């Protein structure tokens, strides 16, 4: 027979008809990945909460020379460190973080009001309110945010075969973090001031500045990308953004699910079997790609009523956005908070948002780790 | 039978097949737009010269209401201003502009060496590089370059039905023109200076920013997607930029060779037949549309041999990237020493210029009116 081929589809604004497929007839399934290897696609809510709990199925090994892979690694071949790095994921660790959010979002969106519609919410809100995140969760100025987002361009690519540029890449912007953290004014505040610190305590330059630029590129894409998803509902179903407007206090709740609707994942939770094991009805042998559908897992029916209409009122919303099991994201409260302040300060001050041209005009970009739109032209 | 869709394919790298076919088998051939309506495909060099040098086919009726269309009008709904305009595009009336490009260019190009490889091509030189030029072709200042050219994000896109938004983004930049026109250190310099002297002397406002607009838009588009076309063929053919390094003067025919090769031109010249005309082997019935294909008339055999090879040393080469006839492109000067420039400069500044991905991953810009691949990230 044929295999199915994966990734699933780039267009983000409806879940992929082949995910509903896959989920109701082979909910484990073998599937050509786009480097040629072939995968076991797990695309049912129990199947894949199974595998994320069970470490059996490895993350770390996924990046061993030799094994199956979905694309290219892009980033080229235990200390103590986990404080310095849970410090700083805590929104609790930053009081001003939430009231610096708000007035970083009011400013680019101010600036976009001056300059009157259509704008670009990616390019003007999203990107650089993302990059000026994380910037300050590291401790750097916002001064090369263009330069930092540009070289998550290429990072994240998803390559059938490893591409010259981006070992190049990886090295010319962990020089930069390099040069922050060795800069005269040694830098104070933020994971950078948290690891100038630790290395006077009674770890290597290299491997701190690697830290750090895989928390920046890992956390600038994940929010810029479901924040574009987030905006283009709120922009298609305007009924939500007056839900938010009245009743402020649901924006918890309402991030929640856009984050259980998203379809900004545009790869799979990649994992290596590192003994046999049976899931559903498929054996599953050691050393082979285990690959998690988190978008099949979020809108099976079996757990989520309804699961392609917008819901801000489910009784119970146990979603698998943010991983789970052991390397369940980190930074899961940085995420929503992130969400919930610019969402809020959307809907204020651009109260008629909707989309400048038919939602089946976007752009979607091709071959990202991201379902993105390329450009988000918006009205209000 | 089926009809043909037009347009032809946003991969840029390499000629459609299917203009290869059509200019073989169907030089004149019915073809459905994007829109539903029917027209005309004029495919051939011989042919393609004909109807764009006969005044029976007109660009003007193109836009009236009613006919038919290869997209819908962005745009919604004779007084000595020729001179004015004229004037600004003689490469030969701004003694300085020549040194001025060749400084902007290199201040880009150190820009993108300081930071270090990959950079993307089109957001480091190109995009601003092209906004600068237009800037000052106009008399307003480069300041705002990142909102001029995301408006021309807009004012081009290709959709089969309007779109609230494209009316919005021309009133918004209709404003911006007026605004400067009306500074109060009224604007001396460019068109925009000619413009407030001519308003003196013994046209309207709004007519003015109109032209103002309308030059900006159809000049940055269109050297910044030949030029972006230009550099795929340096960094994948770099004998290319041996050559205009050892022979630094032969640019003005490798200029011209790329304008015949270049594949930038995403839709067809739209013209409206005002009487019944006989094209080749086709009757031509008034006010039907007749679309002329330049990449089909630019990879004739007829008339160019080995089409596919780029080849700087053509004994002729009378292509028609800049139309013919009576439209033909009025800054035909400008586009190529701007275009020359820039290249001079590439090829000095990088000379191991190349892709950093394989060309086929490069993304292809959908529903745009031009070819360019949304990112151009390359290495030296
Ligand atoms: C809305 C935003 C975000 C979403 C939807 C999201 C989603 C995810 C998911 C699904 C995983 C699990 C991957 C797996 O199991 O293989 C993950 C992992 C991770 N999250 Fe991203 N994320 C977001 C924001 C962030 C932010 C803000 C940061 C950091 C600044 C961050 C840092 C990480 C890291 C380092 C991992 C890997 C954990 C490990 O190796 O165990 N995330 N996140
Ligand atoms: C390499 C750059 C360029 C290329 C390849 C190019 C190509 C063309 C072509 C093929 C036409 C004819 C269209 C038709 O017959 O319907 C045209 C028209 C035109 N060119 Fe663009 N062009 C370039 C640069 C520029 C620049 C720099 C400007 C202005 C700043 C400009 C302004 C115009 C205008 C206003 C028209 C319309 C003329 C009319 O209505 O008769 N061009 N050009």
């Amino acid at each position: 027979p044929p295999l199915p081929d994966f990734p699933l589809s780039r267009r983000g604004d409806i879940l992929p008809a082949e995910a509903e497929r896959l989920r109701a007839e082979q909910p484990v399934a073998r599937v050509r990945t786009m480097t040629g290897d072939e995968a076991w696609l797990v695309s049912s809510y129990e199947l894949a909460k199974q595998v994320l709990e069970d470490d059996r199925f490895s993350l770390k090994d996924t990046a061993n020379p030799g094994v199956p892979r979905q694309y290219a690694l892009t980033i080229p071949p235990s200390a103590g460190l986990r404080n310095a790095v849970m410090k700083t994921l805590s929104p609790q660790a930053d009081r001003e973080l939430g009231g610096w959010l708000e007035a970083q979002a009011h400013q680019l969106l101010d600036r976009l009001i001056e300059q009157g519609p259509p704008a670009d919410l990616r390019d003007g809100f999203t990107e650089p309110y993302s990059a000026a995140l994380h910037c300050r969760l590291l401790g750097i100025p916002t001064d090369d945010w263009r330069r930092l987002m540009s070289g998550i361009d290429v990072a994240f690519i998803t390559s059938p075969r490893t591409f010259e540029g981006s070992a190049v890449n990886w090295y010319k912007d962990l020089g930069y973090m390099v040069d922050r953290l060795n800069a005269d004014p040694e830098p104070t505040e933020g994971l950078l001031g948290r690891f100038a610190e630790l290395r006077r305590s009674p770890v290597s330059d290299e491997l701190l500045a690697t830290v750090a630029l895989s928390l920046f590129g890992a956390g600038a894409v994940s929010t810029s990308a479901f924040l574009q998803h987030a905006i283009i509902a709120l922009a298609q179903q305007p009924e939500l953004a007056d839900r938010l407007r009245a009743e402020p206090a649901v924006i918890g709740r309402a991030v929640d699910e856009l984050l259980r609707y998203n379809l900004s994942i545009g790869d799979a939770l990649p994992r290596i079997a590192l003994a046999d094991v049976r899931l559903g009805e498929v054996e599953i042998r050691a050393g082979e790609l285990v690959l998690v559908l988190i978008e099949g897992a979020n809108y099976d029916p079996a757990v989520f009523p309804h699961p392609e209409r917008i819901d801000f009122d489910r009784e119970s919303n146990p979603h698998l956005a943010f991983g789970g099991g052991q390397h369940f994201c980190p930074a899961s409260a940085l995420g929503r908070t992130h969400a919930e302040i610019a969402l809020t300060a959307l809907v204020e001050k651009l109260p008629a948002l909707r989309l400048a041209l038919p939602v089946e005009q976007l752009a979607w970009r091709p071959g990202f780790i991201k379902r993105l739109p390329e450009r988000l032209p918006v009205l209000w």
